């Protein structure tokens, strides 16, 4: 649990849209990932505000976020495929949405991600 709310609005439109019919594990990871993507206006670019390994910290890394990953991977957590723009510009990774962060990108985009971080926050309900 966490107060990560504006007015309950967000949960119900979350109810009312992404997982309406949606509470089997698989359901709720499809729901969450379709709508993601529709949100999200790909290719964008983010930080990889990705967990330490050292601690709960964050060793930043600067990409571009090509799309999400396949539904294969988005049955488990919410996964973006990325690039780094800061010494490779020429290789490719996959990152989970809950440690990507949007640079200078749309409006709806951006919401897209706040909410996924919001969730997050929450302690997630799959
Ligand atoms: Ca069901
Ligand atoms: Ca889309």
């Amino acid at each position: 649990m966490a107060s990560v709310e504006r007015d309950e609005t967000r949960e119900h439109r979350i109810e009312t849209e992404i997982i309406v019919d949606a509470e089997d594990k698989e359901e709720r990871a499809m729901g969450w990932y379709y709508y993601l993507d529709d949100t999200l206006e790909f290719p964008f670019m983010g930080k990889w505000k990705k967990k330490s390994r050292k601690t709960s910290t964050i060793e930043e890394k600067t990409v571009e976020v090509l799309g999400m990953a396949p539904d294969d991977e988005c049955l488990k957590d919410m996964y973006v495929e990325v690039a780094d723009i800061g010494g490779k510009d020429d290789d490719v990774y996959t990152a989970k949405l809950s440690d990507i962060e949007a640079i200078d990108v749309d409006d709806d985009t951006q919401e897209a991600i706040a909410d996924w971080l919001y969730w997050l926050a929450r302690g997630y309900k799959f």
